[PDB]
């Protein structure tokens, strides 16, 4: 039923053109029925069309599951080989060993699965034919030629499943099945996975309540603690944990294999419903807490503990030890943050990267906690935290910049190549410079010293300058847009994974105004340019960097899929 | 992955026992396997008994699958039959048509399960035949199933792929024209039971209507805590949510327990509603009741009034049930507006369980047109202030006992048609003692304000119908409708032979739950329907309304169990 729909669903994207081509069958022979008017001719010439394409495609699919198959079993013999070696030898090897046989029998399962889905797909578009022709001359050519295919006539793989097996558990397991088959299963992946009721219902629950919240907060603003400055932070993470399982949720209909370049474990990957399950119960958690401060409901208890407790729970949330609650994702995520602000001292992966980029985008976050952290020091001269400003403010805006900028320079020396690294580490300085320059400005205006329009003038030139730098990386660099090869795809590269272009040409008009917005955005945070409106213009602001982050990760992740563009992988 | 798991929610519940016992034999083997200490000896007599057992259930499979595909022969002979005197025949016409249909629909179905039941068996035979070889580092089993399981009658048989090919052809050639497309949009199966989750999207709004509803609902809570009765106006809007919610529950409980409900109310098994999709209309209408009331208690706009809000929202749920268009359940819709005009006349129609089952839900949704009756009293005269809530009324009584009027009535049509006296009479004694509590109430609160001398000889007489409808009531649902308390319980007592429901727990609460809201049950009637309690009756009504409906959630999951084992009502030959 439908066996289009499922063929698409249940194909490797990396394969994807080297599938069956069902739709092009399926559209040929609907073409056929209706250009039909000499019609028995007619129809002679469309089968013999069929046919040669049949044996195209046969031929095709025979091509690429032999080479596969080479592949595999190339990849058996250096295991096998590393697996002697570790055994003359004789933890952490037999782990990564162990690893490297599970991402082998994925392959393994890959390859069965491509060859079980062609069989079926023949079979399906010969029946479709045979029906819609009323002749049964497609039963004959798919028993003389599909049916003796060396595709779907090669047991090799299963041969090389059960001697991995086997192999598995004798050496690695100490011979027992049982405790193989687990992390080497491959249950079903990708679409063809259905999430489940449960953590649907709990993400419509949450989406409900948090919409319900947020219409009354909204109701009753209309109707001694700044909230606006506690509360935009965790605001900004539950957009951003929201976004973010739009994006992965893009990202698996789009056919980006985000698995692989995050390099997380394609057995157990954390869909966008338990994004939206997290950033829903972190909103109804901000909601009530940001309710509770509206209203006091308990008078003994101060006000100030509702955001603290939030945040605080929060933090428990991320760092709760109990394998519970996504322990394996945050965990992961513990390790990935950790590896970040230690930048320096760790081999710069994707994912620390993405990362470094995210915190850029939420040094809003940061800012608020350092403001946080004054009012408290000090409020507890009105608002001196809020007049004033002082090196420490630059210092933590420009700490995911300093991140992503050490991060470059450990590429730089990892690979020694100049060009990529040190452009893009000159395009975080940027932001360096220009925090420097607008708190130089700043400090001068209230003390007279006759140099405040030459920093004035400094601050706009390297503003100018930043919001360049970032936006040619992004356009060019990071999505790889403007390439050479569009052949029709103009402004774009040769290759698209989404639709439509439009996407691509409102990406890159969102882009173009909102990084110019968040440039502006740092710059009235970091210091005091704007004391009066600063405040609402960086609160309204920062949604808008959350968003264009949201987008920059989708085409960043469609170009890394496309094409090696971070030099990630070998 | 398990099969186990994949065989019970794939196993047709009507030939539950037919099937071969996987679970059992996991047993066994692992039994085996623990004893195990000769020892070669042991394992060989381990075997023969296993295999001993395998023979037998092989038999008892291939039994069955003959006893059905006999079955199926003959019905398709007199399918054949009937479809050929209707051609030579050729509005009665276009009825026998479409009768004919879907015979022919319900016959593939038929085949299609038959065919089911072969395949999960051979798969279950091949996955614990194979299980048994790995446990026992043996390759027996598998020479076992090929020398017998392989060329047993059950699987060496095709007959009926060819019935199944007869049908397709017989469908598509003189019923559809030679529309083969259009024969297998309607005789083609798809998954049944739990086989098919419900859509996503679908369990995704479910969730976002019950929180919208948790938090109207406190937000409600808060504003009532810190000109028009809002709990007589509402009562009949949160019943019947709660009602809503409640059979979604019991679907879902019956589609986990195999109580084959699909069958039990004649509903299209190729297409039915899942217990989500009740979850999300009971979600939605109680969210537009919360935004309802909660508009009544603010009244955000001051130019509309106050009981516009109440008015609109069943304005809307009655367009909900009579929307003409196609684009809300509309066959769902349909289907409940037939039943429900059956019911509502039912002695011009045939008594089948469906209207019997809603005739008993209106029984216990009495409150809704007792409310709905005081409404239009308060229009009619409030609008002495409160004259339509301190006296009673003939008019009052009549609409109190409107559900037990329809159910009695049904049971004296079942009389007629059957002709068996006992069940439909004493049923309808018991639906006739609702009458005489009701009558004797309203005798004694019309009387209680004149002295007529006659007031306490009508109030005990209220007293002993109370008691005898109370009864009566009880021990036709624990007898009569949930089949309990039989000569044939064996273990399970106080119960019948067979429960298909997990616990028995469930039952001695049931039973205990019934108990006591009937009692309740029969209170609040009778303080609803006429003055009795002057002051507190409202309140008393108002809580007790949502126990008589998680009385009637209970009684529907044990009813529809009891009719799912024993033909308790006689609706099936
Ligand atoms: C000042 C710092 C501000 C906080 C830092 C910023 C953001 C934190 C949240 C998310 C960033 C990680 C996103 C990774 C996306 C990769 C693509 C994908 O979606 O793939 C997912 C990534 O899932 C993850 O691992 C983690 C996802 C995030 C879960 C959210 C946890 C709570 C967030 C709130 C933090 C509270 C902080 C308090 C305030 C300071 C694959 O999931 P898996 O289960 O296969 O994971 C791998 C597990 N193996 C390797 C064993 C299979
Ligand atoms: C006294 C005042 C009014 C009292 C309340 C009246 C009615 C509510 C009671 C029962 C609803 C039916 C429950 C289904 C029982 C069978 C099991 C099952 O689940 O069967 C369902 C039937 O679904 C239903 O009927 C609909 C479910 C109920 C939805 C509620 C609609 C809104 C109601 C508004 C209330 C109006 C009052 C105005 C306010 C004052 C299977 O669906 P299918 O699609 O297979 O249907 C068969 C369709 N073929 C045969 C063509 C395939
Ligand atoms: O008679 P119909 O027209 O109602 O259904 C037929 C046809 O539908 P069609 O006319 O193209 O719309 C098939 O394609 P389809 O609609 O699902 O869709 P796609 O074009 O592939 O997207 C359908 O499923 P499938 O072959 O694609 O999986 C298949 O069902 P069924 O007997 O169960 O086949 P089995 O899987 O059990 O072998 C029937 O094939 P025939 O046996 O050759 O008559
Ligand atoms: O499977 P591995 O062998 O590659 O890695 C496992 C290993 O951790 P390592 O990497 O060596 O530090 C286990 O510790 P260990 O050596 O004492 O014992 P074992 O021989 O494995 O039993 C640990 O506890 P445990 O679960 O097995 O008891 C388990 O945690 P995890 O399942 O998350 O947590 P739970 O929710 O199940 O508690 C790890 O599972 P993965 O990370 O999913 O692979
Ligand atoms: O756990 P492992 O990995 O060491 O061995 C598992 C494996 O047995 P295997 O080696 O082929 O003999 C599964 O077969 P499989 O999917 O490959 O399929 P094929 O039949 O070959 O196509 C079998 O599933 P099942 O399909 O028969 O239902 C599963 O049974 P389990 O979950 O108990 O479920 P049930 O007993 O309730 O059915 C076994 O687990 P355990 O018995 O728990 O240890
Ligand atoms: O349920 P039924 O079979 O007893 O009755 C069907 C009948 O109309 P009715 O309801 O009896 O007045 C169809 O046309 P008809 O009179 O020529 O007679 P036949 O039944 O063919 O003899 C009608 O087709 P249409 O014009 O809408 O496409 C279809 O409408 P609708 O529910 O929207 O269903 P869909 O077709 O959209 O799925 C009805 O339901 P179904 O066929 O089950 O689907
Ligand atoms: C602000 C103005 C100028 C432009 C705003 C354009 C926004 C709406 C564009 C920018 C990038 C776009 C996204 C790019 C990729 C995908 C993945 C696809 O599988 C679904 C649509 C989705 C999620 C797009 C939705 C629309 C989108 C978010
Ligand atoms: C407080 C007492 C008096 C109320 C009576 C006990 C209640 C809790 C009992 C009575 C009947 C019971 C139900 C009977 C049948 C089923 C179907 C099963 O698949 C899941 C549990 C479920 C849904 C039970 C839940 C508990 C239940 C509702």
């Amino acid at each position: 039923m439908k066996f289009a729909e499922h063929l698409s669903a249940h194909i490797t994207p990396e394969w994807r053109k080297q599938y069956i081509q069902y739709e092009a069958f399926k559209d040929m022979l609907y073409s056929a029925q209706d250009q039909a008017p000499t019609v028995k001719r007619y129809f002679a010439k469309f089968e013999e069309k069929f046919f040669q394409t049949c044996e195209k495609e046969l031929a095709k699919i025979n091509t690429f599951y032999s080479e596969k198959l080479a592949e595999a079993q190339r990849r058996f013999a250096t295991l096998q080989n590393e697996l002697q070696s570790s055994l003359d030898a004789q933890h952490r090897n037999i782990k990564d060993l162990k690893l490297a046989f599970s991402e082998f029998y994925l392959s393994l399962i890959l390859l069965q699965n491509y060859q079980n889905l062609n069989f079926t797909g023949f079979r399906k578009i010969l029946k479709k034919h045979d029906k819609i022709l009323e002749t049964s001359r497609g039963a004959d050519w798919r028993v003389a030629h599909v049916e003796v295919a060396p595709f779907y006539t090669c047991k090799k793989i299963n041969q090389l499943i059960s001697e991995t097996e086997a192999v598995v558990t004798n050496e690695l397991e100490d011979g027992d099945r049982q405790k193989a088959m687990k992390r080497l299963r491959v249950p079903p992946l990708g679409a063809a996975q259905p999430a489940p009721a449960w953590t649907t219902f709990r993400v419509g629950l949450f989406c409900g309540i948090f919409i319900v919240l947020n219409i009354t907060l909204v109701l009753a603003a209309v109707f001694i603690w700044p909230l606006i400055r506690i509360y935009r932070g965790g605001f900004l993470l539950i957009e951003f944990l929201f976004l973010l399982g739009i994006n992965t949720y893009g990202w698996r209909q789009a056919g980006v294999n985000h698995v692989l370049i995050f390099e997380l474990n394609p057995r157990s990957n954390l869909s966008h419903q338990h994004l939206f399950e997290i950033a829903g119960f972190l909103g109804i958690l901000w909601c009530l807490s940001l309710l509770a401060c509206f209203f006091a409901p308990i008078s003994v208890i101060p006000t100030y503990v509702y955001p603290l407790a939030l945040y605080g729970f929060m933090v428990f949330f991320l760092i709760n030890p109990t394998k519970t609650f996504y322990y394996k994702s945050r965990f992961w995520l513990l390790k990935l943050l950790f590896r970040v602000f230690t930048a320096p001292f760790h081999k710069v992966g994707f994912a620390d990267f993405w990362l470094a980029d995210q915190l850029n985008s939420l040094s809003v976050i940061l800012m608020d906690l350092e403001y946080m952290i004054c009012f408290y020091s000090l409020e507890l001269e009105s608002g001196i935290c809020h007049k004033y400003t002082y090196g420490v403010r630059a210092i933590v805006q420009c700490i995911p910049a300093w991140l992503r900028f050490i991060q470059c320079l450990r590429r730089y020396r990892d690979t020694k190549r100049a060009f990529p690294h040190l452009v893009n580490a000159g395009k975080y300085s940027t932001t360096f410079f220009m925090v420097t320059f607008a708190a130089l400005y700043s400090t001068h205006k209230e003390r007279g010293h006759s140099d405040t329009m030459v920093f004035f003038y400094l601050w706009i030139v390297f503003y100018i300058i930043s919001s360049c730098y970032t936006l040619i990386w992004d356009l060019k660099m990071d999505w790889g847009l403007f390439d050479k090869n569009a052949g029709e795809n103009t402004f774009l590269r040769e290759e698209i994974v989404y639709p439509q272009k439009a996407y691509y040409y409102c990406a890159i008009i969102e882009d173009v105004i909102l990084r110019f917005a968040w440039t502006i955005q740092i710059s009235i945070t970091s210091t005091t340019l704007l004391p009066h409106s600063g405040d609402i213009i960086a609160t309204v602001f920062a949604p808008l960097e959350v968003f264009r982050r949201f987008v920059w990760n989708f085409f960043r992740l469609e170009n890394e899929h496309l094409n090696n563009c971070g030099e990630f992988r070998a």
